[PDB]
């Protein structure tokens, strides 16, 4: 269809995760933001895409959002610091969305450069 | 068909509005997030031209913006992200944040504008 090509060729990065926080999607816009190729990210946990200073705390924020039930995600509204592979940091804007797909809970983070 | 997958429900249940148009400038997609931004139902937008979602003061210039990008090619390069004044159905105006993209599929050209509230 036109839905896979739309997110794949989106100017905004697109990081979909499944029920176990495993990255199932990582388009070329997200490859330039994070400095990771899609081969390095797919299958592994979300941990790598989270900054190292926020690594310990972030898994509890995802788990709490799943048990809540709420459709609309109110978190990650203002500018946040994305960390790349090489360690350098750029400012960004996340548009996080809960996605009821395949009888499970997902999360799509649409990211852009807000430098 | 597409609702059984993961990519349709990603854009359909996205917090950002999602307006897709095909090669003939006809809106083939209009999720519930875009229904609240524009004040239009999905039935009022699907099948109709793109100029209905453009503000009336920007209607003279917008058909020539789309036409130029189609003739350009440029080995494909999405476009841009900026803040644009959206005009609703009732006539009121809110400021937003578009994120226009260019998506080649089946040898045709489409455009997905991801919108959110910037007020
Ligand atoms: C640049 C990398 C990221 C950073 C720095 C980051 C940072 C944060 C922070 C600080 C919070 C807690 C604060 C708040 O409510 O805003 C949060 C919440 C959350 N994040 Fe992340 N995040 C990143 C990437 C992601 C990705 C890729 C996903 C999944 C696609 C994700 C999913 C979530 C979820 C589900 C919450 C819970 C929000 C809520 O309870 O409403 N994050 N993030
Ligand atoms: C709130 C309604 C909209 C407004 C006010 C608006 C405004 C504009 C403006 C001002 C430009 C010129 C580019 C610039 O000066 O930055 C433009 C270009 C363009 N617009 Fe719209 N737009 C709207 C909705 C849409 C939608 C929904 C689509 C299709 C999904 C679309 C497709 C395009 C395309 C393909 C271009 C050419 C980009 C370029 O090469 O400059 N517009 N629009």
């Amino acid at each position: 269809g036109i839905f896979f090509p739309a997110l794949e060729q989106n100017m905004m990065g697109a990081v979909l995760i499944n029920e176990n926080d495993e990255v199932m999607f990582f388009n070329p816009a997200a490859e330039k933001l994070w400095g990771y190729k899609r081969e390095e990210v797919i299958g592994n946990n979300i941990d790598m895409l989270i900054p190292r200073d926020l690594r310990p705390a972030h898994p509890e924020y995802i788990r709490h959002n799943r048990e809540g039930g709420k459709a609309r995600v109110e978190g990650m509204s203002r500018e946040l610091q994305l960390e790349k592979k090489d360690g350098s940091k750029i400012w960004t804007r996340f548009a996080l969305s809960k996605v009821s797909a395949e009888g499970k809970v997902y999360y799509l983070a649409l990211v852009r450069d807000a430098s």
